[PDB]
This record gives structure tokens, C-alpha cells and sequence, in this order.
């Protein structure tokens, strides 16, 4: 599954050969009218994910500080 | 400032040429005990952080139903 997050940006949600991964990453577009994934991507796991859903309250208070 | 989700993985938020970015991003461990960002990682304005925190509700159905 996928869903947006910007412009050429997106999380993506699949199983991957039995392993549930959150990758959230940058994309291009090739000469065939295709989205590719792009390098600027980090896959998590959804312990990982959990971690990240953790700390908003403190990623946020730092985005309205700094 | 800097938050864990994970071994070696870290979300930093910092103010770059006063532009905020939220990093989430794998780190090697360097010679001196140091954290240093890998390539692994993806730079995310306020508004796409915003976009991808809008966006939990539905990847977190998605992983549950993966």
C-alpha cells in the first residue's frame, strides 16, 4: 500500500518476503512515465515504527522550538 | 536534537540555514564512539512531516492487515 507525504514521496507498506516493512523514501520519475524508488528512503520494521510514533510528542516539540 | 527508534536509528530535527528538517536515518558507530548519519535516510520538512503524522491512521491499518 502506499500513501503520500509530498511531492515524489511516499510511504510504502508491504510484506516483503514475510516481514512487514514501513519505507519511507523518495522517488523519481524514469523516462517512461514511471515512479522509481530513489536512495533518500529508510525501511522500518513496525517496531521501528512504533518507536517513531513514540516520540512525536518530542520530535514535535522540537520542530516548534528550533 | 536527536530521538531513537531504534538500534542505530535516529530522527534528528535541527534548524538548517534557518529551514527546519526532520531526519530519519540510519547511523554508523565511527573509530571515536561517535554517531554519523549513513545514507539511509530521508529529509523531511515541517509540511511533509505533517503530511506523513496525518497519513499514521492509515499505514498503521495497512501493517496490521499485512
Amino acid at each position: 500500500a502506499m500513501f503520500q507525504i509530498g511531492k515524489m514521496r511516499y510511504v510504502s507498506v508491504r510484506d516483503f518476503k514475510g516481514k512487514v516493512l514501513i519505507d519511507i523514501r523518495e522517488y523519481w520519475m524514469d523516462p517512461e512515465g514511471e515512479m522509481k524508488p530513489g536512495r533518500k528512503g529508510i525501511s522500518l520494521n513496525p517496531e521501528q515504527w512504533s518507536q517513531l510514533k513514540e516520540q512525536i510528542s518530542d520530535i514535535d516539540d522540537a520542530v516548534r522550538k528550533l
